[PDB]
């Protein structure tokens, strides 16, 4: 990782745009022109943002970096960045920067922003609990439990990711500056304890339910809380519904397959102030009863329209023979329960029998 004799730029920046990028930070008129390590040791700064940028080999050679700006690039592999000692911001916005590992031993680095990469997985950041700002918005992140550990932050960037679950957040007094906007929250209670926070987003939340079946009359818990835990009273209900707390309410007399409320609560948190507003979705499952009569009285299944249908484990009788499962006592059709599935209607099927 480093050079004894004068050697032509472009030998070790491979990335013809990366070695412009060195070429212009030296201020030499060539990429094939010689450089010496005393000269690449000069570079404090490298400034390449948009650069067109696929690959930084090269930039082992450059132990004194300690700013880099690579946003807008087409970077992938950050390997080359591993041994950069002295690195303390890095900017890495709007690459395809996926796999962390080799920030591992960045242990000065105090700034990292990693918006628009495409990441979920963010447990590799375990061995930076040194950072002081952190950006990660537009992401894919679900999972911030390793968050917990990096209690110098002052500055934390979330948003836009699929987040319901901040419980990594409350020990994190430090924040002063943090932006959950577009996640999937639902329940402030772990910011609770950010006395310090100076700015604070919580706009436009997306909250989904688990599926539960369609009824003509519905009570869904309102799970929308405060940092006290207090429940947000709904601003809308969608469908009629009212508001009686703790639950929201629906009268459905005909089936649809969703029913939401939309939220809005003026927050207070340390010294900041921000609008914690958003939608709940409940999805709503189309359910109808198969009867299943057995001489003239029936056992009951509920199963979604439209889907396959299990035929129950068949009756038996003594000196008889079940033979299958008819629209009619004594007529219709038999039912074949691998391609006829569900009817958008209750109905009963009877048990017909034959002799041995």
């Amino acid at each position: 990782e480093t050079i004894t004799v004068p050697t032509p730029i472009k030998q070790i920046f491979s990335d013809d745009a990366f070695a412009e990028t060195i070429k212009d930070n030296l201020k030499k008129k060539s990429v094939t022109d010689a450089v010496t390590q005393n000269e690449l040791n000069s570079i404090d700064q490298i400034i390449a943002n948009n650069s067109d940028i696929k690959s930084v080999q090269g930039i082992q050679y450059l132990p004194n970096v300690t700013k880099l700006f690579l946003n807008g690039n087409k970077l992938t592999d950050i390997k080359p960045l591993a041994n950069l000692k002295n690195l303390g911001w890095l900017f890495l916005d709007e690459n395809k920067v996926k796999d962390l590992s080799s920030l591992k031993d960045l242990k000065k680095l105090k700034s990292l922003s990693l918006e628009h990469n495409g990441i979920s997985d963010i447990n590799g950041l375990v061995h930076l609990p040194q950072l002081e700002s952190l950006y990660l918005g537009n992401n894919k992140i679900t999972d911030i439990t390793v968050l917990s550990r990096l209690t110098k932050l002052d500055t934390l960037s979330l948003e836009d990711n699929q987040i319901s679950d901040i419980v990594p957040l409350a020990g994190l007094t430090k924040l002063q500056n943090l932006y959950l906007s577009k996640n999937h929250i639902s329940d402030l209670r772990a910011l609770a304890g950010l006395k310090n926070l100076d700015v604070l987003e919580l706009f436009s939340q997306e909250c989904l339910n688990k599926p539960i079946n369609h009824q003509s009359n519905l009570v869904v818990p309102n799970t929308v809380k405060n940092t006290d835990g207090s429940l947000v009273t709904p601003e809308i209900i969608s469908d009629d519904g009212d508001y009686e707390k703790p639950n929201v309410k629906w009268h459905l007399p005909e089936f649809t397959n969703e029913v939401s409320f939309i939220f809005y609560q003026p927050v207070t948190i340390g010294k900041a102030k921000a609008r914690f507003h958003g939608r709940v979705t409940q999805p709503l499952k189309e359910v109808y009863t198969v009867s299943y009569d057995v001489d003239g009285t029936e056992i009951k299944t509920k199963v979604e329209a439209g889907t396959r249908i299990t035929a129950p484990k068949p009756p038996t009788k003594q000196g008889y023979v079940f033979k299958g499962w008819y629209t009619e006592k004594n007529g219709g059709h038999e039912w074949n329960f691998n391609t006829d599935y569900m009817s958008g209607n209750d109905f009963t099927l009877y048990a017909v029998f034959k002799a041995e």
